[PDB]
């Protein structure tokens, strides 16, 4: 993908002179960072979304649903940095701006109150689902592109959605689940 | 301030028929709310903004900043769950989207790649003597509405991010920084 | 409110002739006592009404209810020691003897074995939203009475119990909880 | 002894049709029921006891009692909750209301204001002595009702009682204590 | 109070350009000031006291005392850098010298050795008497002067100060104490 | 590569007869364990070379530099019996004396008192750009020789490595820095 | 290789509708799965044959590898957990009842007591030459397979058995172990 | 057995005024009494033995026995205190001093310096033999005498013992140990 | 050297009837109180200094120094209550009042508001070369004094003190330090 | 002083022949060991000593010393193993056998039930008063032998029990100590 | 002993300007750089040597040795960092480069590959003997140049080097041990 919003190496600015794409080349950076820039937005946009759900559920799935929502936040957060940082790393720069997650995020935060159970597990569902095959898909493409460091992040961040999707679908797979 | 954007006491939706506003006058809510939805937009804001400004700092005070940065997150970042708590537990719906955040917030995240300390540092304290003097005056609001309860959490954030602002301050209270 | 029963500075009695209200008034003392008195034997009846419905809870929301109890306990819990020790301070001495906790508190605990999700919820949404109303005006009148010191204790107590009020009043907002 | 007040596998409820006395026949239940009814309510009132000492004590023995009391109860209280489950594991439903300690204790919690070393130390050492011996004969009674579980628990719980029962004997075995 | 001693805002001095009282008007600053450098001479002092009597005292009640002082500064401890930080972020400028500590503090450290237990006790519940009834005016005073924060800080000092101050009070309220 | 100095499988010695290569042909072994050996004798070499900077930089960047360089340790040091063991494990010997890390590290360790900052980290950087895509080509050639386990090792270091490189090139782009 | 064993998506039974093989195809799945049992029931199978090795050891090396094996069951422990809901996640359902033990993992568990030390451990080299090959292998069909995340957790856990493999083959390299 | 030796309830001497054999008759008290003394002495004893021989030992099992030695202390160490104050909540005086030791313990402390395994082991075994089988009989005895509670405490320390003893006979069951 | 304003052992006061110089002649202990009530006046003031320092720092070394002196400060304050207890251990009486503190000190704690870095560290690095070398020479007058056990603690002490020197002294070995 | 009954580098039997005296002539062997045996069997019939009058102190004080001497036992415990361990590796066998502590302890352990306080403190005041004077001149005794590093040892040791002395005998200060 | 390849108090370079000898004279400062460099490089060969017999060793005593190696590393590891440093503090510079620590080891690291426990154990032994009586010759050198300060570290670390001695020539004292 084009990765012209995330790259850093060729800025008119001050403290800019070194930054460089390191061991990558320049259409390899590109596939690389759209892929860093569109995860971290939606990890950010995850963590958003667990905490709307998280303080919005009502009924008697909330304590089901309430502490769940914290304990995949807290598998998901430390990527949010990791994330950010490999994007340096590469000499790119992280987008974090309200705007840019809009733009960027595979998972859209929701401007509504959903007190429904079924409504909100079935949205995350949908979202996992895009989540962990876009992983998978951007592991091959960074190994394609001659990054296997980024990869192995990317398999890792997979596995942990995976499991999260999997969670989730097997609670709403219930017909008295209103 | 008006709140309407904030209250959930008067949905037309599931699960939500015993919402109140608990010992608030409706009016004493809209007051109190107002105050709650613009702190939690402006301190998830406030998580983003030292977040890029972690991620994009370039030159010899790299450490300094870098570092700082993620200790005055540590100071902060408990106050996103407990003010969106507050907000929930006197029957209103925070909102956490990247859309409301840029509407409420009084902190702007930046969209640019900032690598000049200075710039980074007076823009923060800027914001930071604005939110310190905005929880000052929404803990007087909330005490003048019968919630000596917010306001109490107002002071405890008030005293944090006075410090915070201090610190940033002193930094750049050197003409050889450039 | 009155507060002879909680009064320890006018005592016939060994070791007693030091104590004395510190900074209040008399009028203030008894201002200030009657709620601490109050506030301590209602907390020592919240937690044994937590208990009594944590052991006696049955059916499919059992683990759901029994571990919330138990979270909510250990939040309220170290308040009974510092209610007790701020009536001490202030020249009272703490009731808790059996008799002295059904006299004063404003929770009553359960002498039935209620196996029913709703009837133990609903119950302990009207005591919770009593207790912290409670707290609340307590603050307001011990800061009226020159102590603003127990009012900052109870403006914290006040926070805890609403955010229990809204999490069990969340649970019970469910035609299909029976 | 009887215990049709901590029975709860005969009640006309809702969501009790599975309670029953587990590998207990039912005048056994009876017997072992009896000691963990008496014998919980006993160790509730020794927590409020041990307070309400904790709290009034003056003079010069202040902190040698002030402090050995925390600590003693810090020994005792995690056998409340499982005294009350293990009742509950054989079919029981546990008393913990303040008219239900009062009536099944063995230990008095004082309604006046103590403050002396020795009146407090002599009552503690007596109720001390009865329960000790309690938990022994208990262990033996429900040893001889084929339940050597509740035994072994109890059996535990004498070796603290009786250890605290020593210390505070030891503290007042002196003339010079008033 | 007047705090002209206290104040940096005006200074003529290197990196000093930026310092200013922030959301307090000057006036509100003096008053503020003014408590906040006479309670951390205070504290300090304090520290300075418990540790002198800590060291000093002999006889009978040498574990009773020598430990009690250890535990006092424990909780006041911290309050000595938050005290001192809360007038930097106001553009004061805290005193920590001995000729400063001994200008204004209200408690005076001794300079002989005392080994009586009464006359340190009955010293320092004067001393505390005299500091608790400080922060719970000094409180009143800031709220008054706009700072609901600082008088925040306040309250929460006032009551570890009282409850100090019932303590050693209590140890004292004897007789057969020489 | 070739790994003839690292290979123990064909020792004439005692305690030998069972060494071999595990799963990989000779071959494959002798291309996994020229990159094990020089990448052991790198890591010890920065370990060494991370101490020696430490130990002598001066000037008003001591705290920046000293600090970090342990952190950078703290991160790699693991990565030293991590990558030994693996040699070992596919019948290699891994060397560790001084003839033998200065023969194999591409890593030089100063021998001279480099007291300059922007010395100290332009080193570095050249150090950690050569050292960063040489765990990303080893990963590949490990790959290739149907090592994919020592080749996930690779990508965790070189993401480690990648990150350190990172932070460094930005304290040095600054003119400022002399 | 085949896996309807293991296959949960076609499944005739209540709260299945939504299983599926998220990003893989049914092939896709077929290889994984059968690689994901065979790996549970074997890591099952070793921490059993581990723990009957450690009970029955005897004789003089009995220090040795008593503590050896337990500190090996730790390294492999979690991965039990992990394969299984990896399984789970991609549509399958693991197994681990005694009969699927035996029919799939790769590792026999002793039914006979074994005290000789070379006979524990020469067995114990044999199973784990076997299972690090076969993670390594089954790493490779699993990345061909187009699931580089399974890929990944069998790289770690490839290492591992090839470190203790080396231990054990190290320990029994040794004509005076009888 | 006779423990006139052990009883304390009968002394000529201050601050023994209370002493008594709590629910113990006297001749319950003499048969439990005289196994808390011999206990406490063989325990201690066993300290001291193992502290001997674990600073003795020589020769190729040094690390295997040096080491188990201080495991094994760990886990018998605690029940020093702990039945010397069984045997003082009973109205008891434990011993400890050297020529009691040497009078009531089971086990015997060498004055020769032994660095032969073997020797230390087979001697250690025999010990362990004694002891373990002495709990057993020792609960039986206590029981009988209306004493459960010691009882339960030796049943604990016999599990211990006979897990130790099992160890060191493993170790010693092998012609090659010398 | 002169010792009477530290020495309690001929007090004419209560409690003070054993007070003695343990194994150290009067003249020996004139020395060593002498060399303890100086470096603990000058421990006290360096804590006393390193915080205004801390507090009043300002420029864009704000963090490097800010963060170094309390690091600076948690290495020394142990030795403060360690320097007062062997003092009294050896029969003198410790003085920490502020005017014993200006007295006896070789440090000067600033009455002024310092903001520069280099004016701060040039002072520091004078202090801590007096008090390093103080701590060399009372060691060895200590030994001299045939109290090595008093030498022994200055000999780490000065260790400590000697380091930071370096630290501080290295901070400021450069022009471009204003 | 002499120490053939510590000596074990001269000894016919196995495991034997490497034993000497490291880098002490035998002359110097003999002084330090002495010392090392001397002070190992002091130390532990500290330890039995502290226990028993722990386990047989009564009347008002029992909080005060009950307590204290845990506390002094955790102090000085460690130093078993050290001096022990330190006797062995410069080829002595350390003694620790009831028959051996008797007859080189400079500290008795009481074989009867001492009650009084009194008679214990000012037992122990003796003690420690031989003991901290020990440990310096055998200091002086290991430096003049070549020996500092067990001097060093000695130097830490009595520094401990000088503290020990210290508040032993300021709890005896006291006429109203019966 | 002549040390100017440490010394970095005349060197003409940049940020040098302030180094000196501290409290030491030139020919002192001479002789305690050689001990420091000396047992700099002494302690970081220790380490690569116990590491490469650690990754080396074979046999049945595998679990004996490369468990032991660790232990001692994790003792002496913390000295490599302080002796370096002690270096820096007195005006000198460190040497860490492969060359410097083969010239100046007082221990050589292994090039070949070490199967045979005995030959391990005989050569640490021979090093050890020789590093311990090394840091107690060095120990009385600084004494008498005037740092007792550096003295005291070699105390603790001849303490540390002469108890490994100890075990390592333990476990070999054995005909059986090949
Ligand atoms: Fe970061
Ligand atoms: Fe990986
Ligand atoms: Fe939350
Ligand atoms: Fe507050
Ligand atoms: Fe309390
Ligand atoms: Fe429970
Ligand atoms: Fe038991
Ligand atoms: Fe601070
Ligand atoms: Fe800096
Ligand atoms: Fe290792
Ligand atoms: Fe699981
Ligand atoms: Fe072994
Ligand atoms: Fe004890
Ligand atoms: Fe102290
Ligand atoms: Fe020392
Ligand atoms: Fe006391
Ligand atoms: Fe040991
Ligand atoms: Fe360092
Ligand atoms: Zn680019
Ligand atoms: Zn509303
Ligand atoms: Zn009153
Ligand atoms: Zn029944
Ligand atoms: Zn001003
Ligand atoms: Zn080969
Ligand atoms: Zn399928
Ligand atoms: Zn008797
Ligand atoms: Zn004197
Ligand atoms: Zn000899
Ligand atoms: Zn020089």
């Amino acid at each position: 993908g084009g990765a012209d919003h995330a790259d850093a190496a060729h800025l008119g600015t001050v403290n800019n002179a070194l930054v460089n794409h390191h061991y990558l080349e320049e259409k390899e950076f590109q596939t690389v960072a759209e892929t860093l820039q569109r995860n971290l937005a939606t990890t950010i946009s995850l963590y958003l979304k667990f905490k709307k759900y998280h303080w919005d559920i009502r009924g008697r799935f909330f304590r089901d649903l309430h502490l769940a929502y914290d304990e995949f936040i807290a598998e998901i957060f430390p990527s949010i940095d990791e994330q950010a940082e490999r994007l340096v790393a590469l000499g790119g720069s992280p987008l974090a701006a309200p705007a840019d997650l809009a733009r960027y995020s595979t998972v859209q935060v929701p401007q509504e109150t959903v007190r429904d159970a079924r409504t909100q597990v079935a949205d995350l569902v949908q979202d996992l689902s895009r989540v962990g095959k876009g992983y998978r898909d951007d592991s091959q493409a960074c190994d394609e592109a001659n990054d296997p460091v980024t990869a192995d992040m990317y398999n890792g961040y997979a596995a942990t959605i995976d499991k999260i999707r999997w969670m989730l679908q097997a609670i709403m797979d219930d017909e008295r689940l209103d």
